[PDB]
């Protein structure tokens, strides 16, 4: 080995000794160190044995021949040089290990081998090096090497194909367990779903099944066993030891991958330095440059692959951790004791299964960086120290200064997040009031007053939004300025400290790239530490939960079908609490009806709990015989259909089910319910009354067909007749359970004489049990008891911002881009200056221009960021105003017809998406896009002839981005949807655990929780593999960019300078992260901007007639006398109102009578123009209503509706939202409304803060407040809608409103009789038109 023929030569040939020693020791050596380790995996992991195939044999036969050929060399050598003996024998022996290895891999079930692939690849490269040397040298021993190389190449090609699957069916399988090594490395096996997801929108059944190891049925038992072993071995069992003993061995493979990734990441800058030296070192061979470029490419590709495999390992381990923790928590919760369960909140345990398990899932990613981040940083620092000197300390002095500052920013906006949120809550509250009370507002035309309050709350919100906006600007400013800041600081210090310090390309750009690989190892440290602390508290929470005690099954001697036996048994609800049932003894024979009798808190329900092993048995002997059906006091209802509630996971028997349903008198309940017995009962579905829930619980118990029934007050909530019917057909001796041992807890005497045995107790003690007649004859405790009683959406958003602001932001951001680019170009020009008299010709003016360029970059970064901040706030204001106007201008038919509920999330969730997320997303997406464009242009500018690589790589990027965004924003939705049922099922199980355990159906519910967690994992796993697929494709694109940039710089290093090549390579190295985040941000934008599209709704939705016409406005006293005339009125709704020709004279009391379905109420809607007249000419006095603007008439006519709607705020704002009427008028109207006494009583006087809907006020008061509103209006036309205070409101409407014309729609004839001229409506027609005297 000497440098003349290997390094400094036109023809670089490895020396003969090097060829025969190191190039042969490398591959043979690889298999020798891996062989032992590989038995661990081959042994621990097995999948059967693969059959005898031609491929496997072909590989084995070539392994035999290859060994022979290599030993044939030893034979010829035997037929001087020491290397001609040991090397052939070593190669033959490692070859014999290779063929044995494919043999054992067949035995252990391996379709494709990564070892048997990397090993052949390394051997091939070594053979290639010797091959080239041997063909450049030119029979005797050469031909043996050619045969060896050809066989090795064919072996390598064979090793790529995947063998047949073993005899270990698998519908919709996961191709991970069947794909070959190359597909697993490149993650190609998911591209199928990627293309298919782009064409056919994914559903829950298209998702692949889970591999056997990820199923909860294979990860929960191992954790359960390990935790049991630790618990039985122990003081204070530790969950962390269990965790790292159970899933640690699979996790430790991440360590190697992380170390290799770190080393390969650092290998980049070293090769960059070598290339910068090469371009500066003219008169050097081109072979060195091409070797350096190939080294860069191979290192980058290998680092990408290893890192992405590391990512997959960590995510799979986290998924297993989550699944196992979920399963163990479920089983523990099903086992733990009531005493230990009551202390912890139910919501606490649900949080235990949600937030702590999710934190454990996410922790697996940032746990290796506990050592990767420091070492990286340290190593990077050392390299930087090797490069420049102590001055670099000042260069990083600001990076470490950004870690706290940025943190301080985030925490700050969190407080802002708390402020904004608070105001938003108020806003939505107010909006909710308007949404459920839009009827009253339109009637009084108070819409604009409420719009003003909404705008005031919006101003309050936008103040905090403006402050957060200004804070966000500097956060972006620092992020973009960091690179320039570190470069300028370190370079200025380096130049100023000593004039002999020469700034070369290697001394500027290598340290510049080391700064880029320093940003990440340092900025993630706070996140890592915070996640570790949260995971530690989660470990504490899980450990204390999993160490809880449990109920004792031994307490009850459950025996297969003297039925219930208790002797001298005392039970507790806790270990230290006193007994609740002291010294209980009783024997219940088979098929006997026993009633527990006592007062409240006696211990009746405790007896049934004790028979189910729910109480803590401190002493005694209980021998319940046969299956037990428990009807609890608090009915537990599953959210499944009523049929499956009664069935309870049991085979449906139509005759038995139909005998059970009516015997519980559940037939009326089935009839009222919409779908019958298929209705979704429970908290989530249709709510049921308590009696119905008790009925369903009893029906479930009766269907379960147990021999022993424990009925803890099944008839508490059912009525007396229903209860007697139930007892007759179910519990009584002539019911369904005639031969069943029934034990009932009751406090009702009605069925007591029919009971075979009455167990009467007092204070948890057996007190003279016996039969009813005998107990009555004894006249003791029982007698005492008885005696007790789409590109256009982007343009729309730009218009909402305004064209000027958007254009200015784009221009300033382009200015930032050009400033950064010219900063880089200035650095390149600066690094190329010659050295005269031992110092650069120019070094102060270059620093000044560098500083000026960077300061300009910083000011424009802070500027355009502030622009979009103001723009975003402007757009939020304009969009909210437009949406509010469209909503309030729409007719009532819109509110009635629209799904009531889709407006609320539009005002709350989508508006929140607009004002906060959209500006941040547009900022970071635009930044990433122009970072990519800047990398491309600085590559193309420095090397003009590099435009041939842009088209293919752009096509690859476009295809990958299209497929990923389309197929990932759907997988995320699938996973989100699937997550909720797990926590819902845990809530159901937690709520019904006593019933679950009593029926002994805990195994079925354990299996059910298996399915839901597996379903969630089936959608979560493709998402992370999708991220990996993005990752590999985009890093391949970036590595191709790096390779082509370096290649095109090396091919023309002469017409180029060192600094230009350095800058090109540094930016090409950076471009990969920018590309990845550009795709991720584009996906974010695509699913985010649609909010604006759904906020631009109701833009054309038919609106009401204009509120103010102002061309045909009425006079101030429009209702001069109040002469109403319905001239052929017809109201569309086919026609509810038809042929209405009536005349109500001014100041004449008129009422409207009719049955349900008539046009009584619709007639009022005619007066106020709620629905446009299909055919009609209603005219008040001498003016048509349809011509008048809505507000005008709605202000000149008043209505007292069915249910008065009192809005949140003061009483004065309820009476006069506009505050138009003076305080004296309000006081007079309130006094005239029989409310002066009450209104003077509130401490806040007229400013009494009434809650949502006036909950604090009574219904009578709210009605009188509505009457006060009508009285304060002082209008000549008033309408009344009648449904205790009726006497008061009727007298008040008869007191002073006699001057005004009053229409009255009352469902009661008593009040209408007083009003003359009654109009009767049969089906919209005027049945009778005359006074009540003419009516009778
Ligand atoms: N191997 C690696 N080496 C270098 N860095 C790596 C990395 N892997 C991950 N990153 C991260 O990718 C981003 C790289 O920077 P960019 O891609 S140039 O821009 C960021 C990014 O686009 C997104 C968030 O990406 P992010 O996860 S937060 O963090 C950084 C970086 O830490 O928004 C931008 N961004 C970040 N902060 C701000 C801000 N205050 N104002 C405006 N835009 C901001």
């Amino acid at each position: 080995w000497e440098w003349n023929v290997t390094w400094n030569t036109s023809n670089p040939d490895f020396t003969k000794c090097f060829q025969n020693t190191v190039l042969v020791w490398v591959p043979c050596s690889y298999l020798w160190v891996c062989f032992p380790f590989y038995f661990l995996y081959l042994s621990h992991h097995d999948r059967g044995y693969i059959q005898m195939t031609h491929l496997n044999k072909a590989k084995t036969a070539l392994g035999f021949l290859l060994w022979i050929v290599c030993w044939a060399d030893l034979f010829y050598s035997f037929w001087l040089a020491p290397v001609f003996l040991v090397s052939p024998t070593l190669l033959g022996i490692t070859m014999l290990l290779a063929t044995f290895l494919i043999q054992i891999e067949r035995r252990r079930g391996v379709q494709s081998s990564g070892i048997m692939l990397t090993f052949w690849l390394i051997a091939l490269l070594c053979a290639l090096a010797i091959l080239r040397s041997k063909i450049m040298t030119a029979v005797f021993r050469d031909v043996t090497f050619y045969i060896y190389f050809s066989l090795v190449l064919i072996q390598l090609v064979l090793s790529c194909f995947s063998d047949r699957s073993p005899l270990f069916n698998d519908p919709n399988p996961c191709p991970e367990s069947s794909a070959s090594f190359l597909s697993r490395i490149t993650f190609w096996w998911i591209t199928g779903m990627m293309v298919q997801g782009y064409r056919q929108p994914l559903e829950s059944t298209d998702l692949w099944s889970l591999n056997k190891e990820d199923t909860s049925e294979q990860v929960v038992p191992v954790l359960v066993k390990n935790w049991k072993k630790e618990c039985a071995k122990s003081r204070d069992p530790s969950l962390f030891k269990v965790l790292y003993k159970t899933f640690g061995p699979y996790f430790l493979m991440s360590f190697l991958f992380k170390a290799v990734h770190d080393l390969m990441m650092f290998a980049g800058p070293e090769i960059l330095k070598l290339l910068i030296n090469f371009v500066n070192d003219k008169k050097a061979p081109e072979w060195q440059g091409y070797f350096y470029t190939a080294l860069l490419f191979i290192s980058a590709c290998l680092q990408t692959l290893v890192l992405h495999q590391y990512f997959h390992i960590c995510f799979v381990s986290g998924m297993r951790i989550k699944t196992a923790v979920i399963g163990a928590v479920y089983r523990k919760a099903l086992v733990i004791t009531n005493a230990a369960r009551k202390s912890s909140t139910v919501g606490e345990i649900v949080n235990l299964m949600s937030v702590d398990a999710q934190r454990f899932m996410d922790l697996a990613t940032y746990i290796n960086m506990i050592w990767s981040a420091p070492l990286q940083v340290i190593l990077a620092l050392y390299l930087l120290w090797l490069n420049l000197g102590p001055s670099v300390l000042a260069g990083v002095a600001v990076m470490v200064l950004m870690v706290p500052l940025n943190a301080v920013m985030a925490m700050k906006t969190k407080t802002y997040q708390v402020a904004h949120m608070k105001s938003k809550d108020n806003r939505i509250k107010l909006m909710n009031e308007i949404l459920n009370g839009i009827k009253v507002l339109k009637l009084y035309a108070w819409e604009l007053a409420f719009k003003d309050k909404v705008l005031a709350i919006r101003q309050e919100e936008l103040k905090v939004l403006k402050k957060s906006a200004y804070l966000a600007a500097v956060g972006t400013f620092t992020w973009v300025c960091t690179p320039f800041l570190v470069a300028l600081s370190t370079f200025a210090v380096y130049v100023t400290v000593d004039e002999n310090n020469i700034l070369d390309a290697q001394k500027a750009f290598v340290s510049l790239a080391l700064f880029n690989i320093l940003r990440f190892p340092l900025n993630i440290l706070p996140m890592v530490i915070s996640s570790i602390v949260q995971a530690s508290v989660s470990l504490k929470r899980l450990r204390v939960f999993l160490s809880h005690e449990d109920l004792d099954p031994d307490s009850i001697q459950r025996r297969p079908i003297n039925s219930i036996t208790v002797k001298n048994a005392t039970f507790t609800w806790a270990r230290n609490d006193p007994p609740t049932l002291h010294g209980i003894t009783f024997s219940v024979p088979e098929g006997s009806l026993v009633a527990v009798v006592g007062q409240v808190g006696c211990g009746k329900s405790s007896l049934l709990s004790a028979l189910l092993a729910e109480m803590d048995k401190v002493e005694g002997h209980v021998t319940v015989k046969g299956s037990v059906a428990y009807v609890p006091q608090q009915a537990w209802i599953q959210n499944i259909s009523l049929r499956e509630n009664i069935l309870f996971g049991r085979q449906l028997q139509e005759r038995y089910y139909k005998a059970v349903v009516e015997a519980c008198a559940l037939l009326p309940d089935l009839e009222i319910l919409p779908s019958g017995d298929r209705t979704e009962i429970g908290e989530k579905g249709v709510n049921l009354s308590g009696g119905q829930k008790q009925r369903v619980s009893l029906a479930r118990a009766v269907y379960c067909d147990s021999d022993v029934y424990l009925l803890d007050d099944p008839l508490s909530a059912v009525d007396a007749h229903v209860g007697k019917h139930i007892f007759e057909n179910v519990i009584g001796p002539k019911g369904l359970l005639k031969n069943k041992t029934r034990l009932l807890v009751t406090h009702a005497i009605s069925y007591l004489p029919q009971m075979d045995v009455i167990i009467v107790m007092s204070g948890g003690k057996i007190s003279e049990m016996g039969s009813y007649q005998e107990l009555l004859a004894r006249d003791g405790a029982f007698a005492e008891f008885l005696r007790t009683y789409k590109l256009s959406v982007y343009w729309d958003y730009m218009k909402a911002i305004g064209l000027f602001i958007s254009f200015l932001s784009i221009f300033l951001f382009l200015c930032n881009h050009v400033a950064s680019l010219v900063s880089n170009y200035w650095l390149s020009l600066w690094t190329d200056d010659p050295i005269v008299n031992g110092t650069q010709e120019h070094t102060q003016v270059r620093l000044s221009v560098y500083g000026a360029l960077g300061i300009s970059q910083g000011i424009t970064v802070f500027g355009y960021s502030m622009a979009v901040s103001i723009g975003g706030i402007f757009a939020s204001r304009r969009l909210h105003l437009d949406l509010l106007h469209n909503v309030l201008r729409s007719p009532i038919s819109f509110f009635e017809r629209t799904p009531s509920g889709n407006l609320v999330n539009r005002f709350s969730k989508e508006l929140d998406t607009v004002d906060s997320m959209i500006p941040q997303v547009i900022k970071m997406f635009m930044g990433s896009l122009f970072n990519v464009i800047g990398a491309c242009i600085i590559i193309l500018l420095a090397t003009p002839m590099a435009a041939v690589i842009i088209p293919p790589l752009g096509l690859i990027y476009f295809f990958v981005q299209r497929f990923y965004v389309a197929s990932s924003r759907q997988l995320k939705r699938l996973e989100s949807v699937s997550r909720s049922p797990v926590y819902s099922h845990f809530n159901e199980t937690l709520l019904g655990v006593s019933v679950i355990r009593a029926f002994e159906e805990q195994e079925r519910f354990i299996r059910q929780s298996d399915l839901k967690v597996d379903e969630n994992q089936k959608a979560y796993y493709p998402s992370i593999v999708a991220n990996r697929w993005l990752a590999v494709r985009l890093e391949c694109v970036g590595n191709c960019i790096v390779l082509f940039a370096s290649l095109f710089a090396v091919i023309s290093r002469h017409s180029l300078s060192a600094g230009l090549v350095g800058l090109s390579v540094s930016y090409s190295l950076q471009v990969t992260t920018y590309l990845n985040w550009l795709v991720r941000m584009s996906s974010e934008m695509e699913t985010n901007i649609v909010a604006v599209e759904r906020l631009k709704e109701y833009s054309e939705t038919e609106k009401e007639a204009p509120w103010q016409i102002q061309d045909m406005a009425p006079p101030k006293d429009w209702p001069q006398v109040g002469r109403v005339e319905f001239r052929d009125y017809g109201l569309r709704y086919d026609l509810v109102l038809k042929h209405i020709n009536v005349t109500i004279d001014g100041g004449e009391k008129v009422g409207i009578v009719g049955r349900t379905g008539a046009g009584k109420s619709s007639l009022t809607l005619g007066l106020f123009r709620i629905k446009e007249s299909a055919e009609g000419e209603i005219i008040i006095d001498d003016i048509n209503i349809a011509k008048i603007g809505l507000h005008d008439l709605r202000f000149k006519i008043t209505i007292i509706p069915q249910d008065p709607v009192l809005f949140s705020g003061s009483l004065r704002m309820n009476l006069d939202p506009f505050s138009q009427y003076s305080d004296e008028e309000v006081w007079t109207s309130l006094e005239l409304a029989h409310l002066k006494g009450f209104v003077s009583a509130l401490p806040d006087k007229l400013n009494h803060e009434c809650a949502e809907g006036g909950e604090n006020l009574s219904v009578g008061q709210r009605q009188l407040v509505c009457l006060a509103r009508a009285l304060l209006r002082k209008t000549k036309i008033l309408v009344l809608d009648e449904a205790e205070t009726d006497d008061l409101i009727q007298s008040t409407i008869r007191t002073q409103f006699d001057d005004c014309t009053v229409l009255t729609i009352a469902h009661r004839l008593n009040t209408i009789m007083d009003y003359t001229r009654v109009i009767v409506l049969d089906k919209g027609e005027i049945q009778e038109w005359g006074s009540p005297s003419d009516l009778l």
